[PDB]
């Protein structure tokens, strides 16, 4: 890895098809926002998934990881004052074949103690929070991301703490 980081935080819920991207840091400090690749609200189209995850680190830069190629990027949510430290998935629960698992929104928990809950889909569940640390690089897994809007999914995402 180019930056250096002390650990990685993960939550228990979220799938597990689709192949891990590169992992992105932002070049110095953490990250305190986030985007996201959805498909806007609006109904008729089947419901599918996130696309992507994007950062936006204090100093300006902007990482995501694999990014899927449908839906279109909301606006940042920002952190209020810190900068982000611990984040839930939502989604819905499965069964042994269909694991129908992909992560349907995010919410993350700021250092000031703010939570900030990304504008997704809201069918399934909000799963434990991970441990906290302070975000500075994230790495993403998604199902077939140059596919169709089908079985594009992000199944799961991981983030990895600095100093």
């Amino acid at each position: 890895r180019t930056r250096e980081y002390t650990s990685v935080i993960t939550v228990p819920n979220g799938g597990h098809w689709g192949k891990w991207g590169i992992r992105q840091f932002c070049h110095s400090g953490y990250a305190n926002g986030f985007a996201l690749k959805v498909e806007p609200s609006q109904f008729g189209r089947d419901d599918t998934a996130l696309n992507g995850i994007r950062l936006r680190c204090l100093d300006g830069s902007v990482i995501e990881s694999l990014v899927g190629k449908w839906g279109t990027w909301t606006s940042f949510l920002v952190c209020p004052t810190g900068y982000l430290v611990s984040f839930s998935l939502r989604s819905e629960k499965s069964q042994g074949g269909g694991d129908d698992t992909a992560a349907n929104n995010i919410q993350f928990r700021c250092s000031d103690e703010a939570v900030l809950v990304g504008d997704g889909l809201s069918w399934g569940r909000f799963g434990p929070w991970s441990k906290r640390c302070k975000i500075c690089g994230l790495q993403t897994k998604v199902e077939s991301p140059q596919g169709l809007r089908d079985d594009t999914a992000l199944n799961n995402v991981r983030f990895f703490c600095c100093k």
